[PDB]
């Protein structure tokens, strides 16, 4: 089901339904679909699937707590969303314990260029503090953009207190940024 996008001027802050970031500019900040009301950046049109009136792929992870250490294995991901005009992305994963208002906990994988099916095969250790029992492990995939802001691709999270009781291992469905801070969907 194809979309029919036309230029639009937005009178209140509106975000791109494809890549997540603000539609900016004095006028004509994005493209709106005549049928379903989807709003995207001009440069995102090419990557929007034909789902008018009708996902983000999946990631394979392990996360296990031993003593006071949370150890995360970031293997690979499949069927990710393209964020660049060539119909690909340059994905990396950012891991942190949230809430993190001082931005202290983040760690990241390397960037895999030009793919929707990256393999990282990297692992990360977090030394847990007592207050981390109330936090969540956040896992976010982003498209690296060299000269513009990086683009959100998909995410999920696990409760630290839950990981203490039961390690995680398997495929997980990638979620939007807001849902991903609070939920995960095993596959
Ligand atoms: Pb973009
Ligand atoms: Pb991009
Ligand atoms: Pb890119
Ligand atoms: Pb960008
Ligand atoms: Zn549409
Ligand atoms: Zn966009």
């Amino acid at each position: 089901s194809k979309h029919k996008f036309k230029i639009h001027t937005y009178g209140s802050p509106t975000f791109c339904d494809h890549c997540g970031s603000l539609l900016y500019g004095l006028i004509h900040q994005g493209m709106k679909c005549d049928t379903c009301d989807m709003n995207v950046h001009k440069q995102c049109v090419i990557n929007v699937p034909s789902l008018c009136g009708m996902k983000r792929g999946r990631i394979y992870l392990k996360a296990e707590v031993t003593d006071e250490k949370l150890h995360v294995t970031v293997r690979d991901a499949k069927n990710l969303i393209p964020m660049d005009p060539n119909g690909l992305s340059d994905p990396y994963v950012k891991l942190k314990l949230i809430p993190d208002p001082k931005n202290e906990s983040k760690q990241k994988t390397k960037t895999i260029r030009s793919t929707l099916n990256p393999q990282w095969n990297e692992s990360f250790t977090f030394k847990l503090k007592p207050s981390d029992k109330d936090r969540r492990l956040s896992v976010e995939i982003w498209d690296w953009d060299r000269t513009t802001r990086n683009d959100f691709m998909g995410s999920l999270s696990f409760g630290v207190s839950e990981l203490m009781k039961m390690p995680a291992s398997g495929w997980y469905k990638l979620l939007n940024q807001e849902e991903g801070e609070y939920y995960n969907v095993p596959i």
